[PDB]
């Protein structure tokens, strides 16, 4: 009813049923030269199509990605450039708040860069529901851990409403303008979480559609990168769910490491322009 | 100060300085079989030495833990034999708190069943603080996940001041009978997490010792069973800070099934003993 196990749609359809509605693609990118190219080029024949504008918001990468984006023909935009009247900020949320002022699409889709080979029909896929249903305005994805381990349980926990979302941290999906720009954005790995936990709290378990978008295998990164993701969804969903975090970053060890975390969201990006 | 990088106790110096309390040793077992004998065989020689009491508490195993167990010299009390007034719930936290009616030790030392070859200091090296010295009542271990990505992110967002503790979760640990009779314990995986908490809670940090005891193997146990697992170490973790739980289950995904989750504490053991 809300779930799309399979999704049918064709990219001649979708552009059909855009009627006058533009489509903006985010590729969030740090250090991310080995498999940009592929994210690029998977999306880049939908241009002009049914896609109107892909960026890869660069968040301050110092390996090739920037150059290998540019070759790939995509337009690449620093955090600097997206906004640069306010400093920046490190961490995933600043880049994906900042890409909204990079972009103009009524429909803004984000994607990951560290999708190993993505399927072309990642966006058409992910922009359906948008476009034939009515009332949807957040579509999430999911596959077939910190979702498995962390999100997952602490939603059930705390808003179990929305256990029924297999991939509450996914990479993948896409929104309207209207709600975007009307959330705020959590830090870091924060964002992600927090955009759901928001727009349901804000519009219902009926405006959030999920699509199955296949296969894909993990990316096995380190345990303590892992450690620190995990504190921060633990502390935007906790602020989400009215209970005070201490703001206290996650230690590691000897010897004893403290990992960042923050508990200031980027404000809705409404708020910016006036 | 309060942490032993290295425990350097001798169970000759140890068993003198008991002066008068007795230890027990329980090993808590649910289908055991391939590791129970060689954890008991650890431990055995102390028995009547530094140790005065050694129990498997076995949890409804239907392998051949009970016999092995047996064969190798150890007294197996079921849950039902423990407190034969009271039926049986479910879970290790029940198997814990059934154990402080079936020993009688002042000192009350833990080891999980299914450690791979354990070194037969870890009981004298847990034990060594609660006996030397003075106003510790709870030692934990440590070694050199569900304890790196929610145990530990939630106590650095909750209960900070526990940021330190290396092994929350551990399932060696000792403690005094005083404390442990007068704690909740928490149902099924939450039992650790909530002795932590509530000792802390009650006790301060300083009541609380941390000893390492080497290197071990993390057991590869299935991502299901670890989600269950988090979601209990989750629910019990927010009572303990006052957060109102759900007390909806975790769900996995096709088909759909949901994980059992308990919001129900055993009462201090002192309850049961008028």
């Amino acid at each position: 009813d809300t779930t799309w196990h399979r999704p049918g749609w064709t990219i001649g359809e979708l552009e059909a049923a855009k009627a006058g509605r533009t489509i903006s693609v985010v590729l969030p990118a740090l250090n991310e030269e080995a498999t940009i190219e592929s994210v690029i080029d998977s999306i880049s024949p939908l241009v002009d199509g049914l896609v109107d504008e892909l960026i890869v918001l660069d968040s301050g990468s110092t390996d090739d990605t920037e150059i290998r984006a540019i070759a790939s023909g995509a337009r690449v935009v620093s955090r600097e450039q997206a906004l640069p009247e306010v400093p920046v900020r490190p961490g995933k949320g600043e880049a994906l708040w900042r890409s909204l002022a990079a972009t103009s699409g009524d429909i803004v889709v984000f994607i990951d860069s560290d999708l190993i080979n993505p399927h072309p029909l990642f966006v058409p896929w992910l922009v359906g529901p948008l476009l034939t249903g009515e009332g949807i305005q957040l579509v999430k994805s999911f596959y077939r851990r910190v979702t498995e381990l962390v999100a997952r349980p602490l939603l059930a926990a705390l808003r179990p409403e929305l256990g029924c979302v297999l991939q509450p941290l996914s990479g993948e999906y896409a929104a309207s303008r209207e709600l975007l720009t009307s959330l705020p954005f959590a830090p870091g790995y924060g964002v992600e979480i927090g955009l759901l936990i928001d727009t349901f709290d804000r519009l219902g378990l009926d405006a959030i559609a999920q699509v199955n978008l296949g296969v894909r295998a993990h990316r096995n990164r380190p345990l303590d990168e892992l450690g620190a993701m995990s504190r921060q969804v633990i502390a935007t969903l906790l602020s989400r769910c009215g209970i005070p975090d201490s703001g206290v970053g996650l230690t590691q060890f000897y010897t004893r490491h403290t990992w960042p975390v923050s508990l200031v969201d980027r404000p809705p990006m409404k708020v910016m322009r006036p």
